[PDB]
């Protein structure tokens, strides 16, 4: 794996489509400009084998109905089956089922480290893991965690780590998170400040999605607001598609006309079906290697780099050799 | 027969629902909320067939396995967005030009003599049945039909019909017009909400997970409990419904009528339990 | 009386056509009068200005030093509800609105026109007394619960509420927050008002050129399709003639205005004759 | 004299003034400039513009006093009947006269606000920002939000005539007032998030403006402890009467009024604003007179964090007390 990954990435990059090349260029420029904002979903947490929603709804069906749901179990039941439980068994049973799985000490996946290596201004986050932020503090980066409405006005730094659907920091109660059918319906009325903060960071930062799927509820709720906003008033968000099967061109056209920009991980690498870790790692490593310039081969690229990092100083009669080391990131 | 003997077997709850529905029919304050189930009982094509036709024409692969809940309103958007409207309206024309005969359930619905009929469908089965039986009804399918009405018997077509040509705009089957339904259909929505408020509504041919049922429950929850009636829901699934779902959809307003418990029908015989429940309603007079 | 014969000739087609449409709607039983304060003041009824004067007296201790602002009419009572209390708030309502007054002839002639429904924003019982003395059983709809207990199809829709349940501040929308929390508090009443406006022909009587209720109703009409509604009639009773430019403004928003100052010459405050002239023109045809 | 003037202050004023100074020193203070700071020196107001709209529209001068609704109805009526050309011409004729800045703007910018939010279509605050030498990204239309140049936001909520003296670029009629959230979503969201995450001080407003009422209604749906109650610098030439003060404090406005602070005349708006502004600025350099209770309290507030630290050298204690 020593020379395997470097050569594999080199081969992948020099064959990429120009659209993906422009996407990588823009993402790297935003990252080095203190403007990138990440959007990690449920997918990134499952890379550490975190308890997924489907197992929880399966147990909720088993307890409430006496048996797990037969056949397919993706028919909007993800929001309904828990809700009935909350409206039948009450509060204590909901809390117990919640704490049974979500109280687990899990190690952090390296994908989180690669994400935080991009130096993002804010990280708008949806999952419930208490280990997404733990990967943030084990490095030298402080992120003010905002999970409820009371934490919006008490933020200290200008960098926010936003738990839009809440988290279990203030205990494992079933009221501090957005899980049942009612919370998803009343999200705009129970968390108005968090919604406004979300739309604020989205409008004034480059947005990169990760860990989501084309058709998730949150992506749709963001896209309808995007379509409602205006014409050419938002920077188009970047989407990291990581599904195993390659994306058909028609869906790509539809979603990139709906106000999205898709980076499909299954096309540029011909990996196996269930290889999610490498599928994320390919795109994340392309971004990281483009940050630190492990992709330059032609002399023109070298000189364009030097000129892009030195041109602003052409307006200065002279510059000390000592602080020139700060120009080229040490 | 069991139909005579079931009058002693019905739960007191079900007896109360039957009595209330009969009283509403007698008072002329009964409205039947019909759906895709009754139209499909007359061998009318269902929406998933049109979804498959669009998917095969668009993607080129058949059905792509199990469809998601939102997939039934996404593929037509992908088709309308790139392919255009010509092929959309053409496919709608070819798939939906057939004129299926009226099923007996449509005859029973008008035999009950309802005050109004709110239909979510996109076929003129009820129009044809009303014209056959002679009971005049007022068709309300678009915003231009709210102002001009002949009699106070509204065939409230909320989702539109193909009367003004086989075009996409007249009928609500996309995603954008599902979100913009309140904006695009304000008068018909207001009329629908008022009709449910004043009258007594019995839902027929719907599943507990339907979109319209869920949106109507959402609008109901915000209302005052003592100022609103509990709509009747008649479920025709072939499986016996459990108590937890009944409680969940009972505190949500709907009164569930379980045809599975009343009559021991088969799995692929919707007509049997539909006719049984309609006959139980009728025979109470 | 003996002078309208020439007035028929002086009036242009813009008023003759309105009168003809009103008469056609009346003979078809599809006319609704949306009356309010303005024909209530003719019976010497306590206006809102006296109420806000009392509130300002008990709040700041001094009479009004000038003319009340437009928002103050809605803010001064609210101040009294937030500073003093609720019992203090409705004490003045109890001792001040609770008054026995007769019904002016205009109220009787409004029902003599035989409208299908009447919608009124007043808090009084003048319209109810006239209905009782005439004999037309109008189902009073004033609270949220009454919508579920409408005995007859003809509704006396009092949108803002009544004192029949008691002279309480919660039964009538008076405070500013109550106006702001109107759709949330009164969904069924709002739905019924919207459907009656949409499915019938509405005539405004006893309103100023611009008030809150007419403004929001015209906005709701604005958020409609360009030909989904019938343009309502407006009977301006202001002593001064209506200017033409604002007439075009208010007609482009979907209204047809019939003034009385241009129709007849009267004094500064003789509103009885101003209402009577237009009402006689309407009823005679 | 001013030293004992600071003493003749209600405890509410005493604590509000120190809170504002703490926020200013913490880079958390966001000013809210409104109509009244602009019209202080020479800038024309909306009443004369409505008067000329009545003249060009209704023929005769306005009689009596126009109601609050007419302020937006008359220009809207003029636009609907006569058209956009005459409306734009009238705006161009009115709003071109350049007026000099006033010391109140200099005092406002001297408190180093994190952001300033204004509903003024003029560039008086903008020019004062440029002339003083403090940089601010001007955000007036939606497209500016995406193209923000810095982190400091000079937010023109109602728009401005920076792209041309046109009726679309500014919210003046009733249509754009009613359809504001349907025309300016991004700038409204930015305003709301700034108000939620920072400290807001309203200046120039007088409890009779649509923006103040809209914001107060917006506050009612923000739980209980999730929001901070914004300050209010009222400068009307009349006492608050102590009941509307109670109402607005319950609704979320800690009102500070200039009538109680100083005994100015009824045409002394300049002095009325200047008194409060100088009082706020002079409290940014020093704290109030101390006693045995507060001196120890101040020292403990400046020394308690050092308690967790085992030992601290003596030379840098000047940095603890800021030299």
């Amino acid at each position: 794996e020593s020379k395997r990954y470097g050569e594999k990435l080199k081969e992948v990059f020099l064959m990429l489509d120009n659209n993906v090349v422009e996407c990588i260029k823009e993402i790297t420029e935003s990252s080095r400009n203190g403007k990138l904002v990440f959007f990690v979903g449920a997918g990134v947490s499952t890379l550490s084998d975190y308890p997924q929603w489907w197992r929880l709804v399966d147990k909720y069906h088993e307890e409430l109905y006496g048996s797990p749901k037969k056949g397919n179990y993706s028919s909007d039941e993800y929001l309904r089956i828990p809700q009935i439980f909350y409206n039948v068994k009450g509060e204590m049973a909901f809390d117990g089922i919640l704490k049974d799985f979500f109280q687990v000490d899990k190690p952090t996946n390296p994908i989180h480290d690669k994400i935080l290596a991009m130096n993002p201004a804010h990280v708008i986050t949806t999952n419930y893991d208490n280990l997404i932020d733990t990967a943030c503090w084990k490095r030298g980066k402080y992120f003010s965690v905002i999970s409820a409405e009371e934490d919006v006005a008490n933020a200290t730094s200008s960098r926010y780590l936003l738990k839009v659907h809440g988290d279990f920091r203030k205990g494992f109660k079933g009221e501090n998170v957005v899980l049942k059918e009612d919370d998803y319906l009343n999200y705009d009325q129970n968390y108005p400040l968090i919604s406004n903060l979300m739309k604020t960071i989205i409008a004034t930062h480059t947005i990169v999605f990760i860990g989501y799927g084309l058709g998730d509820y949150n992506i749709n709720m963001l896209l309808n607001w995007v379509r409602k906003l205006q014409k050419d008033s938002f920077h188009k968000p970047f989407f990291i598609r990581t599904d195993p099967s390659p994306i058909e061109n028609e869906t790509l056209i539809y979603y990139e006309n709906k106000g999205l920009r898709i980076i499909d991980a299954a096309s540029l690498i011909d990996s196996n079906e269930y290889d999610y870790l490498e599928r994320y790692s390919a795109v994340m490593d392309l971004l990281i290697e483009s940050q630190e310039n492990k992709f330059i081969t032609k002399d023109d690229e070298v000189i364009d780099y030097i000129y892009g990092k030195i041109s602003p100083l052409f307006a200065l009669q002279y510059i000390r050799k000592i602080d020139l080391k700060h120009v080229f990131e040490y």
